[PDB]
DNA sequence: CGTCAACAACACA
DNA sequence: CGTCAACAACACA
């Protein structure tokens, strides 16, 4: 996402304020303490890792137990 | 452990008893099907693991849920 | 390359 | 080599 107000004054990290539905289009920037700046336009994963951990825990502890 | 009867005749696996205060001086072998064969004179470790495998489960496990 | 033996996991009681 | 920043774990509510 992008907007000119977000290079124009001071600013490091943003909030994002978003509807889901509306992620394709527009998102409103917020300050970190909570000030509307303005809008900006838009120009399984990490659960492979959660089974593989899952799987070298129960091996683990298996063989552990005996 | 050794004696003479357990190369002079035939056997492979040898099932031992003992008494924990008796391990340093005799033991008794028994065949896999429970005939007394002769007696045997004499002639943390898994832990470290066990608790490794412990941390390496629950970092996991912790780093999964989130 | 093929077969066998053991270890590990899953299912069952 | 020194300092700083972030991530992860442990303890607390």
């Amino acid at each position: 996402y992008y907007n000119l107000a977000l290079m124009l004054a001071g600013v490091k990290k943003v909030v994002v304020r978003f509807d889901p539905q509306q992620l394709h289009s527009t998102v409103y920037c917020y300050t970190l303490d909570g000030r509307f700046i303005c809008e900006a336009e838009c120009l399984r994963e990490y659960r492979r890792r959660q089974k593989q951990l899952k799987s070298a825990t129960k091996a683990a502890i298996k063989a552990q137990k005996q």
